[PDB]
């Protein structure tokens, strides 16, 4: 018993603005009415286009299958979607300042730390409910996490899930090698992230290929400390790191940890040593 994705009437949605374009469709921002003509909310409108393979279609209807199942503030909130009509279309709810990496690059260093570690909060939140509702992320990313007005993060882009039974460096060495995706594959990917928002958006390994990302990682190297981070939260990122998948943490443990120093925010003040790249006298 899944719950029941709601098909909505083309006469229910307005396009009103062009935002994203790909080969494949085109996003848009609009407006959905709702039960019936009487709420009206901003919407992203996701496109499907003609000439699509069988593929493509269980890909794309099988990604709102799939948040249609979820019921949780940090997962993007799938409103419903139009099949029986063409083009066909994801409706989720509108996302106003876009992917958080691009959004934490244009807003450099102007969050606080009790800020970014809120938004870190909040992606766990989400993906420890998406794990215990056993699904696996397996492209979990900055840019795949969208941010809205009032600065909440959401899990989005679930094009890869999968239910429990790919940039290089975003995922775990036993998912690279392996292909053995599981929650825990998830944890290193979300160390990463934590890495991204810290940084506010800086590339992972900068210029390293993914052949010498893979290479530093097997000979136990990890991103170094972004700047003005607190000890607590570059601890917790490195366990998120650990090369034995048994000896990271879970997202049960992150939301809980990242709870208690939100709770006593001075422990946030204890900064990990930034490693000084250059010198200057």
């Amino acid at each position: 018993v899944l719950k029941f994705t709601t098909e909505i009437h083309p006469s229910c949605v307005t396009r009103q603005k062009v935002i994203g374009a790909g080969e494949f469709g085109e996003v848009y921002k609009g407006m959905l009415k709702t039960s019936s003509g009487k709420k009206e909310v901003p919407v992203a409108i996701k496109t499907l286009k003609a000439g699509y393979t069988e593929k493509q279609r269980v890909d794309f209807l099988g990604e709102a299958g799939i948040m249609g199942q979820f019921s949780h503030h940090n997962i993007i909130r799938l409103e419903g979607v139009i099949s029986k009509y063409k083009p066909m279309m994801i409706i989720t709810e509108y996302m106003e300042n876009g992917a958080l990496d691009k959004f934490l690059r244009e807003k450099d260093g102007e969050f606080s730390v009790l800020q970014l570690v809120g938004m870190l909060r909040g992606i766990a939140a989400g993906m420890k409910y998406l794990a215990n509702m056993n699904y696996v992320h397996r492209d979990l990313a900055a840019r795949n996490i969208l941010v809205n007005s009032n600065l909440v993060c959401k899990v989005s882009d679930f094009g890869l899930s999968r239910v429990l039974e790919i940039p290089i460096r975003w995922t775990a060495p036993e998912a690279i090698s392996y292909r053995k995706f599981t929650s825990a594959s998830d944890v290193w990917s979300f160390g990463i992230v934590m890495w991204e928002v810290m940084t506010y958006g800086e590339r992972p390994y900068w210029e390293l290929s993914n052949h010498e990302v893979m290479k530093a990682i097997n000979d136990g190297f990890r991103l170094p400390t972004p700047m003005d981070c607190p000890s607590a939260i570059y601890q917790l990122m490195m366990q998120c790191w650990q090369q034995e998948r048994a000896r990271r943490p879970k997202f049960a443990d992150i939301v809980s940890i990242l709870d208690k120093l939100i709770r006593a925010p001075d422990s946030l003040k204890t900064l990990a040593d930034f490693d000084p790249r250059v010198s200057i006298r």
